């Protein structure tokens, strides 16, 4: 009933735990920090201005651009005529990332039902579109 | 291109998870006077008692400021300490219940029209892959 909202919560907590362990390498590798790579991740969607990317993140704005700025003098994070898009070499970070996500989800999704997984993407999608419809909404 | 469009998806889906936790939220950590972050630092206090080190990399993020803003928790009196695991107010529970609140007054409210084979089958994968994620770990 509200055991999932706690389900959640730890569920993402512990996707949090193990992408950050899996990504620390790859990080320290490129000096980005993971909240950094975690707005690379963000970007990674779509093109954010540094306020837009607070509000989706409930953090000090201040923050927002110690980590914007490190991130475009990186050259990871191409500004746009504020808005803010992924330099190129932003992209091969990317690309590395996907790239043991994957060899890590399937290795824990040998097993599964692709018909079963099917449906349960349907309704996260229709929570994600509900959830999505309150980004609005003032 | 493959697999990758169902953990992009899963991606997409916890980034909304956290912009409107986010978002419904300020009004109430505004309210108690307290950062983000130091209110996530209070949900997982809400499970049990964490140690300054229990949370460095179990959080992800470092080990510094667990104890910078682990302090202004002490010390704005709602987080007891312990010997260096740390406990809950007992007044910082009912910022909690606040929280867990208005959390359903809303999701319910948005997942109210499907019944449970649907749900329990969501919950009951997330929970597989829960397993999975958990086991897998197992490290510093």
């Amino acid at each position: 009933i509200e055991d999932h909202i706690s389900f959640l919560e730890k569920f993402i907590n512990d996707v949090n735990t193990l992408t950050a362990k899996l990504l620390k390498d790859l990080q320290t590798e490129y000096g980005i920090s993971a909240e950094q790579s975690h707005v690379l991740n963000m970007l990674s969607i779509e093109a954010l201005t540094v306020g837009q990317i607070t509000e989706k993140q409930g953090v000090n704005k201040a923050a927002v651009s110690r980590r914007v700025k490190k991130l475009l003098n990186a050259e990871l994070v191409k500004l746009e005529k504020k808005i803010i898009k992924l330099s190129n070499k932003g992209k091969k970070y990317i690309k590395e990332r996907k790239a043991i996500m994957s060899h890590i989800a399937s290795d824990m999704t040998s097993d599964f039902d692709s018909k079963e997984i099917e449906k349960v993407r349907q309704v996260l999608e229709i929570i994600d579109y509900r959830i999505q419809s309150y980004t609005s909404k003032l």
